[PDB]
Order: C-alpha cells, then structure tokens, then sequence
C-alpha cells in the first residue's frame, strides 16, 4: 500500500530503468509505484548512458514489500448499560492492536483486549473498528465494524401499596 | 492538495524541465502539479536550448511540501436544551481551530474548546464538523460530524389537587 521509489545521483544524458512488472523508465527519479504490493517486489536495475556516447556497467538494488495482517474481527460487549465497562476484543495477532472509535478518536494498546472506563473520551456508543499492526509495520484493513450501544439508566417508578391493612 | 507551480522567463526555444516523479516538460511554464503530496517535493531542473543550438547549464530549484494534519476529532454535549450554551471540543493539536455549522456558518479560535452562546447564529442544531490547521498553514481533513440536538423546552402541566381536604 506504500510507494516505491527509485533515485539516481547522476547528470548523465540517457537513463535505462527497468524492473519485475515490466517497469521501465527513460528518466532519472522515476515515477513512484504508488500500489506496492508483492507484484513489484524485486531486483531494480539502472543503466546509464554518458554525454559522449558510452554505457555504464549497469547497477541495481532489492525491493522487498511487507505484507499486511488479514483483516482481524472484533467482538463486543454491545448491551451495555451506561456507567458499566466497555469491553471490546480481538483475536487477530500483531504487535499492536489500533481501535477506532465512531467519532473518529484512535487511541492504541498491545493488547488484544481494550477496557474503556466511562470516564473516558472513549466512552461512546455507534459503530466501532479495529486494526492491527505487525512486526513489519503494516497495517491490515480495517475490520467490520461492530456496534455498541450504550442505555441509559431508567428513573425510578413510583411504588407504594394500597395503604394500611388488617 | 495545493499545486506546485514552475515559469521560466527566457525566450528561447526548447525547455526542458525535469522533476522527482518522472515530471517532464518541453514547455515553458508547465502543466501544474496540482495533487501536491510529498512524492513531487524536490528538485526540479532546467536546461534551455538556444535560437542557436548551444544550450545552458542547468538552473534549478528546491521546492517542498508541508504535510496536513491528521484528521481531528469532535466531542460535544450534544442532549442540550434550549438557552444552555453549547460547548464542543476537540483534542487535536494545531495554531487555530476552524468550526463548521451546519449551516455553512464558518469560525474561528486559538481554542480547542468552542463556546457558543445562545444569541449566536452558530447557536444551530444538526451536524457540526471541525478541521484544524498548523503552523505551515495546512489544513486538516474534516473531522467526522458530530450531531448537537438542541430541545425545546416544553409547556407546563396544568396542575392542582382535589380540593379542600378535612
């Protein structure tokens, strides 16, 4: 998902790239592979041409891309009654877990588990969305979200019986 | 997401522009780079060829690209009733804070905590979003909007007992 980039360090007049998917460039600083995905990953080889005719020995380097986790799966304590924890779960590996809250805050824990006390920013209730991160530094797409909803407390009703009795 | 724009101010007959994601041009005066991200920060280099063949050592330029903040977050104390001031807040760090109506209404503070006071036209009900913009003068993506109903108070109750009581 990130990009590959390619430099060169010479004025020379004619620059020959070429690579795994039939990357081919004619410049110096080539378009960036934006979609980096295991299809590009490879050998990346540079011939240049001088001034006055002559060709380099060519040069080259190794790309490798780093696969993303599956998209993980989050299960919730959604029934849940205001001033009670929030519990939300995974099962996914990774190195570090990414939770999403609807509003959009984003807060990060090394547990697959993350408890919110309801004091907390994170205290909220709609559709929530889970992450992860490997040891690579990628990160999976973005699970299913899950909603919680958070109830109010009832007030009270009025009680009594029917007064005195024999 | 501002363009990088590039002129030139000789008259001679053949530019040739080089840049950092294979940008060419034989024109003076380029296309403009409008998506500008960081892929297109760098040099960018110019050789212009003569009414007479000979051509110029190059001339070149620096320009760089200043990243938007994250996309920020909005919490607000959205069950207000009518005449309570209106109060919305963020967490997101930034040099001004840009509030967004409903309505289109459009302000401003240094804060990250809006105050609105009842008198206000921003005093409206209905999906508010913020973004955020730091000191390179960058604005953020829009915050996910966050709902504020404002409730009407209602009328009073008839209200009485049985009458006189022994």
């Amino acid at each position: 998902g990130d990009g590959i980039a390619l430099t060169t360090t010479t004025n020379a007049n004619i620059y020959n790239w070429t690579g795994p998917n039939g990357f081919s460039s004619n410049s110096p600083n080539p378009t960036v592979i934006s979609p980096a995905s295991s299809a590009n990953a490879g050998t990346y080889t540079l011939v240049v041409q001088d001034f006055n005719g002559c060709t380099s020995p060519a040069a080259s380097t190794v790309v490798t891309v780093n696969a993303a986790p599956a998209q993980p799966s989050m299960t919730t304590n959604s029934p849940i009654c205001n001033g009670a924890d929030l519990v939300m779960s995974t099962s996914a590996a990774g190195n570090s877990y990414i939770w999403r809250a609807p509003n959009g805050a984003d807060t990060t824990t090394a547990s697959s588990t993350l408890t919110i006390v309801p004091t907390s920013s994170l205290y909220q209730s709609g559709n929530w969305t889970l992450s992860v991160v490997n040891a690579a530094g990628c990160v999976s797409p973005a699970s299913i979200a899950s909603a919680v909803e958070i109830n109010s407390i009832p007030s009270t009703a009025s009680a009594g019986n029917n007064g005195p009795v024999c």
